[PDB]
């Protein structure tokens, strides 16, 4: 299971910070990543972050947000800077996991249940 908090009302400009905590063995998960999707619009990705630390991010947000992780915490954070109305959108993080990595991991994704952020000009 994967919880999420952070979501909230900002202005243009503005911060904010996702966390996606995992009830999850972090050494049975490959790689975490934050999707998006905004009403009438189909998913979008947004980052993804590797068990060894190696990020990637879509164009839209390269440079402006910033994934990472905190293995101990369970948690894996999307810091989103430099927030624009277009960012507004439902965001769910997503770990994969892998049976090589462990007698009890699953080749699984497991999925939160969405945060809101809502961007204002």
């Amino acid at each position: 299971q994967l919880l999420q908090s952070g979501g909230d009302s900002v202005q243009a400009g503005g911060s904010l910070r996702l966390s996606c905590v995992g009830s999850l063995y972090s050494y049975c998960i490959s790689a975490v990543s934050w999707y998006r999707q905004a009403p009438g619009k189909e998913r979008e990705f947004v980052s993804w972050i590797h068990r060894d630390g190696t990020t990637s991010y879509a164009d839209s947000v390269k440079g402006r947000f910033t994934i990472s992780q905190d293995q101990p915490k369970n948690t894996v954070y999307l810091r989103m800077n430099s927030l624009k109305p277009e960012d507004t959108a439902m965001y769910y993080c997503k770990a994969e996991t892998l049976p090589k990595f462990g007698r009890a991991c699953r080749n699984a994704d497991y999925w939160g249940q969405g945060t809101q952020v809502t961007v204002s000009s």
